[PDB]
DNA sequence: CGTCCAGTCTAC
DNA sequence: TAGACCTGGACGG
């Protein structure tokens, strides 16, 4: 999941909590190496909103709740896996290793952090990642400013492939994104992240990186259904399509591309 | 059965 | 940098 997944995963958890009312503990899977987060309520509502490639839930206790307490801030990165889902409280999926229950009365639910390989993680505190920049879906004035003041620093050295994952700089872009973005100016993979940045100093290239995952997130999904998947599959003009060059960079992550691979090509 | 493929994080 | 962390779904034999 990238930049998209996560914000359509935090509104997914706003729609779906809208009218829920948790109440009791905040379970974690025994497998789970993550924290335990030390949260009990017998009545508090889930919020959320996403930053780049990171979420923010609050646990938020109503008037009158017991035990005392304050809102509780948690924040997730999803890895490889990671998604947030509403499922009845018995029909727990496989992998789910953060558990929220609904309070009664109505039909008991379960919101789930759910992430198969468990590359995911989650911090006790509100805060977003020190040094991960604004996110280019919701600061994209600030996340511009951010590359353009800062051009200097040795990660503009590298291929603009490889820059384009540095989450210091575009937080929220992942494989998929890099791939779909350097596809529609036809900007060789491995041309150098400084020579494309400095020449902006019809969109460009810091432009593409809101509109691109922008556009993701207007096809609708809960970080992605089983329809809305044959959306995305559609969507996509150049990520792991027939026609396609590919290579690695030098963290053994797959570029997609068409034609010149570039002056930093391996 | 087997291999290969799909975002950080951290010990050299 | 090269492993490291993980599981599962495509395939190949």
């Amino acid at each position: 999941p990238e930049g998209p997944e996560l914000h359509l995963a935090s509104q997914f958890v706003n729609e779906a909590c809208r009218a829920l009312v948790f109440g009791g503990c905040v379970e974690k899977s025994s497998v789970s190496r993550n924290p335990e987060v030390p949260f009990e309520s017998s009545a508090y509502r889930i919020s959320a909103s996403a930053r780049g490639k990171e979420l923010r839930l609050i646990l938020s206790p109503l008037p009158g709740a017991q035990p005392q307490q304050e809102p509780l801030a948690l924040v997730f990165r999803f890895g490889m896996s990671g998604s947030f889902q509403l499922v009845p409280r018995e029909e727990l999926p496989r992998h789910a290793h953060l558990r929220f229950y609904t309070a009664p009365p109505g039909p008991r639910l379960a919101l789930c952090f759910v992430d198969i390989r468990r590359f995911g993680r989650w911090d006790l505190g509100g805060k977003w990642q020190p040094g991960r920049g604004p996110c280019v879906l919701q600061e994209y004035q600030q996340f511009r400013e951010n590359v353009l003041r800062n051009l200097a620093d040795k990660a503009f050295d590298r291929p603009i492939c490889e820059a384009l994952l540095d989450q210091r700089f575009f937080n929220g872009i992942g494989n998929y994104l890099r791939a779909e973005i350097l596809y529609r100016l036809k900007i060789p993979p491995f041309e150098k992240a400084r020579s494309v940045l400095e020449a902006l100093q019809n969109p460009d290239l810091l432009e593409l990186c809101h509109s691109v995952p922008k556009e993701v997130v207007q096809l609708g999904g809960r970080g992605r259904g089983e329809e809305d998947f044959a959306a995305f599959r559609a969507w996509l003009r150049c990520y792991g399509m027939p026609g396609m060059s590919s290579l690695q960079d030098r963290h053994g992550r797959t570029i997609w591309f068409q034609g010149d691979p570039g002056p930093l090509a391996p």
